[PDB]
């Protein structure tokens, strides 16, 4: 069952109270399609460090009497012996018309992040919280918890800039304590569905950027995860000049932003390669987004694609902007769900859509007004699938559920009112998305390295290193436990991920072989390298670019096993 094909949905808390969000609430989720919904979000409590509710009349006190809670045409109405209201019951009432469907509260996010740092300080602390998980999900009747610390990287002024006051100081220790924090979640959600006789889920959303990942050595925590949502979105947008797609799929060598770098990153793939040192296929979710950014005024370029714009796109073309002083004055960032750019394009033709082979996204570009705006639509969903399938891929995290598109029932002819257009929320391309998925059937199960099948030699092989971007120099520890002296020559062998590229050995000589997601790296040593007993021989080189771990080590032909 661990092997079936996910498509994970982020429902937004927010939404149901919100003309830009299409007052999206628990009866729009696409409970045909979805396996799994991510309840965005809970926080962690700055005095107590026990989750907490964000907006917590929103989850379990909304009676929603002003509100349309409808389900296949069926007036929906709030389970009356439940003890709760909110989001939270209308989740349970329908899951019990939809009982396979896997609920998790998702902690995090970029505003939800902040007290993670005082909480990850002490063990007794991340007990305390992942303790209060357990509390949470027995209480509401959640499946599991996904956790999006945003970000657990030493990479400085990563993370939200309002708290860099306490990511800041913590940045040295940050990947270390996140790695415990995680382990600490799977031994309490594991007890608790011993328990309960419940199969439990601990989850996590995690960076695709390579800064963020530059800061992040220790990937161990992803073994411990039912699967990873690689957050493959956000990699373009009006924080910078570069017009460049929000989220492609595969490596674009016209991506000015990278177009010097040894390989482009900003694309799931590269993410992809990264994660596959720590994960196999099957627990790797690609991440797809129902949402835009773009720029106006774009210089250069062709239909806007590859120009520049120092000017993100505002007015109707970025109705979920921002409102950061409550003027109604968004910020700038081109920022939409699917729906309204459908409705843009049914009000002017001149804003038409276009399709990228390489990174296989389309984009919307305006000719006259030198707009453009990243764009998801069926023939991207048909790409992702391909993908998904190519490469045994877990499934698909959708950021946000409520970005979707179908017809409007307020429709109205010639209105320029957010919802009163052709299309608003819907499960156009969720839908087509859960087709492919159940048509190429469930994942293969990726076999263990091929070291594990070797004969054993008592060696100890330590892999560590330094990153310093773009250049990580490695040191290898190599330690002869057995009785004899190993003599000069021995060759160490490991897998390194496609993610980054393997530069120089300092020392002996090396061979790169290809294997799959991997390159096989070789290093032979020298005659005189000779490895006596109870002592260890180091050897060092150069790897571009970073990667999550590395894999299938092997020496003289055997599985070093140490001690
Ligand atoms: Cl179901
Ligand atoms: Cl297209
Ligand atoms: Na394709």
């Amino acid at each position: 069952s661990e092997l079936n094909r996910k498509l994970v949905g982020y429902f937004p808390e927010w939404a149901y109270s919100s003309e830009a969000q299409g007052y999206f609430n628990v009866t729009d989720l696409q409970w045909d399609s979805l396996t799994h919904i991510q309840y965005s979000f809970a926080m962690v409590d700055p005095s107590t460090n026990k989750i907490t509710l964000s907006n917590k009349h929103a989850a379990i006190e909304e009676d929603f009497s002003e509100f349309d809670l409808n389900y296949n045409g069926k007036k929906i109405e709030l389970d009356p012996s439940l003890p709760y209201k909110g989001h939270f019951n209308v989740l349970q009432t329908m899951k019990k018309n939809y009982p396979d469907v896997s609920l998790l509260i998702s902690v995090g996010g970029w505003t939800g992040t902040r007290c993670f740092y005082t909480m990850i300080d002490t063990d007794n602390r991340i007990n305390t919280f992942a303790d209060s998980c357990v509390d949470f999900i027995r209480k509401y009747g959640f499946d599991g918890v996904d956790i999006d610390f945003e970000y657990p990287s030493s990479t400085s002024q990563s993370g939200n800039p309002d708290d860099f006051d306490l990511s800041e100081p913590r940045r040295t220790k940050l990947n270390e304590r996140y790695n415990i924090l995680i382990k600490t979640l799977r031994e309490k959600i594991d007890m608790a569905s011993k328990e309960d006789g419940k199969e439990y889920l601990l989850t996590a959303a995690v960076t695709a950027s390579p800064w963020v990942l530059g800061g992040i050595s220790d990937n161990t925590y992803a073994k411990y995860l039912d699967f990873l949502s690689i957050m493959s979105y956000d990699y373009h947008g009006g924080w910078n000049e570069y017009v460049e797609h929000l989220a492609g799929i595969y490596p674009n060598k016209e991506d000015r932003e990278t177009v010097t770098q040894i390989m482009p990153t900003l694309c799931m793939d590269w993410a992809y390669r990264y994660y596959r040192g720590v994960l196999p296929a099957e627990k790797i979710l690609m991440g797809i987004p129902y949402y835009t950014r773009g720029w106006e005024n774009v210089q250069g370029g062709i239909n806007g694609l590859h120009g520049s714009s120092k000017t993100p796109a505002s007015g109707k073309y970025n109705i979920l902007g921002d409102d950061l002083n409550n003027d109604g004055v968004l910020e700038p960032a081109g920022a939409n769900p699917l729906w309204h750019v459908l409705n843009l394009m049914e009000q002017d033709p001149n804003l038409k859509v276009y399709w990228d082979e390489i990174s296989k996204v389309p984009y919307v570009w305006q000719n006259d007004k030198k707009v453009f705006v990243s764009f998801e639509n069926e023939k991207s969903i048909d790409a992702r699938l391909e993908y998904i399938q190519n490469k045994n891929l877990g499934g698909a995290l959708i950021w946000v559920m409520n970005g979707d598109y179908g017809l409007n029932p307020n429709y109205v002819e010639g209105s320029n009112k957010i919802n009163e257009g052709k299309y608003t929320f819907g499960d156009t391309l969720t839908k087509r998305l859960s087709q492919g998925l159940k048509k190429m059937g469930v994942c293969n199960k990726t076999p263990d390295d091929l070291n594990i099948s070797l004969e054993p030699i008592n060696v100890d092989v330590k892999f560590n290193g330094k990153y310093d971007h773009p250049n990580y120099t490695y040191s290898i520890d190599i330690t002869n436990y057995t009785d004899k002296e190993i003599k000069g020559g021995w060759n160490v062998s490991f897998d390194l991920p496609k993610s980054a590229v393997f530069k120089s050995s300092w020392g002996g000589t090396y061979s790169v072989t290809d294997n799959g997601d991997f390159n096989t790296i070789t290093l032979t040593s020298g005659a005189w390298q000779n490895i006596a007993p109870n002592s260890t021989i180091t050897v060092q080189g150069m790897i571009g670019l970073c990667f999550s771990g590395i894999r299938n080590v092997t020496f003289n032909g055997m599985n070093p096993i140490g001690n």
